[PDB]
């Protein structure tokens, strides 16, 4: 479920999925295209393509079990469908805070119309 996902984002950034990474760089939220802006719009490119392999998943409303002990997502058991999304999940929530230092304000709410490039490959 987006609002587990929106859950983990908070836990590991200390930010909030909206704003924040609602709509960030190319791929940051509804899906987008063209060329990841950064290392954090790398992030949404990569769990954009993470959903896309789970053809099969309401990847956005279908929820999952995790827990966070010492700031490490676990996913707990479930269906392929409900591990699968819940595994794109964690490693987003987690690239997300590996690239806090490189955040760009700037990139928020980045219009996709400047997204004018080649779309990467996944």
């Amino acid at each position: 479920n987006l609002l587990q996902f929106n859950k983990m984002i908070k836990e590991e950034t200390g930010k909030n999925a909206i704003p924040f990474y609602a709509f960030y760089g190319c791929y940051c939220g509804g899906g987008g295209n063209g060329k990841p802006k950064d290392g954090t719009d790398r992030c949404c490119f990569v769990h954009d393509c993470c959903y896309g392999r789970l053809v099969n998943c309401n990847t956005k409303s279908d929820i999952y079990s995790y827990s966070l002990k010492e700031g490490y997502i676990t996913c707990g058991k479930g269906t392929n469908c409900e591990e699968q999304i819940c595994e794109c999940d964690r490693v987003a929530a987690e690239c997300f805070r590996r690239n806090l230092d490189t955040y760009n304000n700037g990139y928020m709410f980045y219009r996709d119309s400047k997204c004018t490039e080649t779309s990467e490959e996944c």
